[PDB]
């Protein structure tokens, strides 16, 4: 089973949750898309908090660098992949940083896997 979009919990997961929308939101690319970027960003949440979801340091950072990646000008094609469902939520969440910042390893899911 896959859990829906959770509860709120308390202005920490909440506001991490809103800040990935915001990441989104900075640029009308989800529009262009159709993809509305409220519902995705907590989606990938939920998937992250499994690891990332205890508040006490990795769950700051984490969630600031992951802003970065999905407003970013080095790899812009890397939003595009999570908003049109080419990658899900799961899987760009289990992925590591390194591997999302790679041009080649974004359109590479099955290629010669």
């Amino acid at each position: 089973s896959h859990m829906p979009v959770p509860v709120t919990c308390d202005a920490v997961r909440n506001k991490c949750r809103e800040m990935l929308t915001a990441a989104l939101q900075t640029d009308h690319d989800h529009v262009a898309i159709g993809a509305d970027c409220e519902r995705l960003s907590a989606q990938i949440e939920e998937c992250i908090f499994r690891d990332v979801g205890n508040t006490d340091m990795k769950y700051k950072n984490r969630v600031r660098s992951r802003i970065s990646n999905l407003k970013d000008a080095k790899n812009p094609d890397l939003r595009r992949n999570v908003l049109c469902g080419a990658i899900t939520p799961q899987q760009i969440a289990v992925m590591t940083s390194e591997e999302m910042a790679s041009d080649e390893l974004k359109e590479i899911r099955k290629a010669m896997t």
